[PDB]
């Protein structure tokens, strides 16, 4: 395997393998995708992004923008980039996804699918979120060696909750959006609304849960993420 200090990949892939490249939640790691890559490598590249200021990054002040975010790593994503290429996020990572794939297209590069998770459309971002401007105390609290991680997780949330979408562009590139049915940050109109920032073809799939329905649901999602990519599961 070959990793850098965005980019980790857990598994060999194929020379032929399609490229997954995943995006963590707030607060969240790249090993975070680790069942990811056990489940489609070597069929499929999986390659987990690690933001700043997290496990071996810590040291690194952790972003504050998602915009920023995408523009330190497309560079990155770029030199390792192969086509066909596909994109997941859960949460905050989706709103990075989208970002990563308007660069992409902009840059030319064709994308196989956008997987987004339990996040609203980008032209549906709620505004007026305060998780990330909470006292120390009231973080953690909240959120139920944290001081070592909070940080990185407040950064987090800041670049969820102050991100501001920019008109731009549709995709070309497949969405399909990932959503639990009892997830109070995500409305079903929401979701749907991931269908008016393509041209391509949208599906929007709905599982028992909340939030964080994909822990439950995870051989499912792999399933589909595999079916986008022409792969199998383990």
């Amino acid at each position: 395997t070959h990793s850098d200090v965005w980019i980790r990949q857990y598994r060999p892939a194929h020379p032929t393998a399609p490229q997954l490249i995943c995006l963590p939640h707030a607060g969240g790691s790249a090993t975070f995708y680790h069942p990811v890559a056990a489940a489609l490598a070597p069929r499929c590249d999986v390659l987990a992004v690690q933001y700043p200021g997290r496990q071996d990054r810590r040291a690194e002040k952790p972003l504050e923008d998602i915009d920023e975010l995408a523009n330190q790593l497309f560079p990155v994503l770029r030199a390792r980039v192969h086509q066909p290429v596909a994109l997941f996020g859960h949460s905050m990572g989706a709103t990075l996804a989208f970002e990563l794939a308007r660069r992409f297209e902009s840059a030319g590069i064709s994308l196989e699918a956008l997987l987004v998770s339990a996040r609203p459309a980008p032209s549906r971002q709620r505004t007026g979120g305060t998780v990330h401007l909470l006292s120390d105390e009231e973080l953690v609290a909240e959120l139920r060696l944290v001081r070592m991680a909070l940080p990185a997780i407040r950064g987090d949330y800041r670049a969820a909750e102050t991100y501001r979408y920019r008109p731009g562009p549709k995709l070309r590139c497949p969405i399909h959006a990932l959503t639990g049915d009892d997830d109070p940050m995500v409305t079903p109109v929401e979701a749907r609304a991931w269908s008016e920032h393509t041209d391509g073809p949208f599906t929007l799939d709905t599982f028992a849960g909340g939030h964080f329905y994909l822990l439950e649901h995870r051989d499912a999602i792999l399933g589909i993420i595999a079916e986008h990519l022409r792969t199998c599961s383990r």
